[PDB]
C-alpha cells in the first residue's frame, strides 16, 4: 500500500514537525458551524524508529476555547516500533504558531507553549486516545494580528526534545 | 510506477535499517514447508547517494541452520550511484535480532553478529547474487525466549559503519 | 495527491542534490534537434522546511553554449514554507559534473563552478522565472573525456551552503 508506506517515511527533522493549514478562512468557516470540528496533521515520527505522534487543531476552539481560540493538541499513535521504546512517552513537546514575516526585515513573534508529558496521561501510555494540549492556544483576535495568517494559511509547529 | 522512486527514498538513518517481520507464526509455517523459503527486506541505501543493500532471512534456516535456526544475510544490489562509489563494498555490517522489552523496565538482551566484508566476496564487487551472513544466527529454541518474538513479529536490524 | 506529496519528501542531504541523467546519448540527440531543449531535475528543498530549488540542463547548450556545451542553471520554485524564509535567496550554490571513476583506484576530476546569488536576480526574490547558471559549463569535447559519461549517464550535483 503506497498510502501506508507514505506514512512510514513521515519523520520529523531533529524532532520538528511543521503543519501547514491552507485555505484557513474556508476551514474556519466550517469549524464555526461544526461544534467540535477537529483537523488532524499527517502522522510523524519523533525520530527514525521512534514514537508516532499526531497534532490536531480546533480552528474555532475546544472546551474553554470554543468560539474564541484555536486549540492545539498532540497525541501518541500506535507505531510500528512501539515495543522497542520506553513508555510512557515523556519527551518535552513545544507548540508554536508561526508569525509569517521575513526574519531579516523584522523579528517574528511566534506564540509558543511547552509541556512535559504527564506520566499518568492515558494517551501517553503504550498504545494498545485523548490528546494533550492547549484549548486557548491563540485567540481569534490575536491570530488576526501580525502575520499568524498569511496567504490564507497558518503554520503549526510541533517540536519534540530528543535526548540523542 | 511510483514504487521505484519510493525505493530511492529508502535510506538508512546513520547507516541503520530495522526490518520488521510481522505475522511471524504464519510466515514460519510457510517456511517450514518450503525448503529454501527466503524473505527479503525493502532495499535501503547505506548513506544518501551510497550503496544499495538488502537483508534477507530464512525463518526456518538455510544450510546448516535448516530446520533449527533463523538465517540472516545481506547483499549488495545494483544502485543508481554505483560508479561514484568505492569498490568492493567494505563497511562493517552488524546484524541484530531485537529483544522487544522496555529498555527502562528491563535490560534488553539483543543478539548481535558483526563482520568485515571479504574483498573477494563476489556479491561485494561492483554490480552490473550470494549474500553474506549467518546460517545459525538464532535458533528456534532461543527465539522463543525473552521477547525476540512479541505481538507475533520480529525485528531484524542491520547497521552499517559509515566513515563520514 | 501521492505525486504532490512525493515532491514534498524531496530534500537535499546536507544541502546536496545529485541529478542522474540516464540514457544520455538518446537525450543528447533529441537536444541537437530542439533548439532550446531543457531538461529539469526533480524539485528539491535546501533544508527540511527551506527553499524549493530546481536544476536544469541544456544537453546541447543554451545561449553562448548552443551547439558546443552542456549548460546548467538553478532556479527558485514557489515552496510551501516561503513566508517563513529570508528573501532574497542567498546561499552559495555549487555545480558539479561528476567524473565517474573509482575514488580509491584513481582521483576523479569533477568539473565545478560556484556562485553567490545576486540579490537583484528576479528569480531569487520571493515567488508569488529565469534561472541562474553557466551556459558553457562543460563542452561536448570535454564531456567525452575521463568518465563524465559512463554507462550512458551523467551526474550533475548541486550543493547549497546552509549556515546551520
Amino acid at each position: 500500500e503506497l498510502r501506508r508506506e507514505m506514512e512510514e517515511l513521515s519523520v520529523s527533522h531533529d524532532g520538528v514537525l511543521i503543519w501547514k493549514l491552507s485555505d484557513y478562512s474556508r476551514k474556519l468557516q466550517e469549524a464555526k458551524i461544526r461544534s467540535n470540528h477537529e483537523f488532524f496533521s499527517p502522522p510523524f515520527y519523533t525520530h527514525r524508529y521512534g514514537y508516532k505522534l499526531q497534532v490536531s487543531a480546533f480552528l474555532n476552539g475546544n472546551g474553554s476555547g470554543e468560539g474564541s481560540h484555536l486549540s492545539v493538541y498532540i497525541r501518541v499513535l500506535p507505531g510500528e516500533y512501539d515495543s522497542l521504546l520506553e513508555w510512557p512517552f515523556s519527551y518535552k513537546v513545544t507548540f508554536s504558531i508561526m508569525d509569517q514575516s521575513d526574519p531579516s526585515l523584522s523579528k517574528p513573534q511566534h506564540i509558543t507553549e511547552t509541556f512535559n508529558p504527564d506520566p499518568n496521561w492515558k494517551n501517553f501510555q503504550k498504545p494498545s486516545t485523548l490528546g494533550f494540549g492547549y484549548p486557548k492556544f491563540i485567540s481569534h483576535e490575536e491570530i488576526k494580528k501580525r502575520n499568524y495568517v498569511r496567504d490564507n494559511s497558518v503554520f503549526i509547529k510541533a517540536s519534540i526534545e530528543i535526548p540523542q
